[PDB]
RNA sequence: UUUAGAAGGAUUGCCGUCAGGAAAUUAGGUGCGCUUAGCAGUGUACCGCUAGGCGG
């Protein structure tokens, strides 16, 4: 149950959130249906709760020290080598934080009470286009400790 | 322990009539506004499945 080092480089023009939401996260979506049992997704430095970026390093951990080679994130993310650098190592990882999919309610028309609860999630907001029908909306995150990910990489 | 303490100001009404402000003009001369910059903050927040939690 180890982890690989994926760093979104600081700077580079394009913001880190866009780079993750456009390159890395669809790759994870198309490479965790192969994984069956999702491997894991920790963003170190989720920062504070008034504000808070997902961070600058995404560490994908797994429930096995061999399955990390199976979904070989390195050389699948060689088209972002000026933006995301994949170190080649793995160290046993229970020293992380699990991440969850707080849902964020829907809009008024979708069907007052909306914004009462909508003001919590809407303050990480990694965007996802749908492999299905198509309507795109950000999925939201949180720090949680439940240990042993299911669909995208959340619990 | 206060120049202490007290107190109904009321009722009524026609301001009127009239009128020349007016004649003359020189405001002028002069002038360094400059230097610099991410519209960025993901820029958005949906499509479905009683309160609550969920496929992509």
């Amino acid at each position: 149950m180890f982890s690989q080092i994926l760093i979104i480089k600081p700077g580079t023009g394009i913001s880190p959130n866009i780079i993750i939401s456009e390159d890395i996260f669809p790759v994870l979506h198309s490479l965790f249906v192969e994984h069956d049992k999702k491997f894991g997704i920790t963003f170190p430095a989720y920062s504070f709760d008034k504000k808070g970026h997902l961070g600058n390093i995404i560490e994908v951990l797994s429930e096995d020290k061999e399955a990390l080679a199976s979904l070989c994130l390195e050389e699948h993310l060689a088209e972002v080598t000026d933006y995301v650098k994949v170190k080649k190592e793995i160290t046993f990882t229970d020293d992380y934080v699990l991440f969850k999919r707080i849902r964020e309610e829907n809009q008024y028309e979708t069907t007052m009470h909306i914004k009462k609860k909508n003001q919590q999630i809407f303050c990480a907001y990694i965007k996802v286009k749908s492999a299905s029908t198509g309507q795109s909306y950000n999925i939201f995150l949180a720090p949680t400790d439940i240990k042993h990910f299911s669909a995208y990489g959340l619990l």
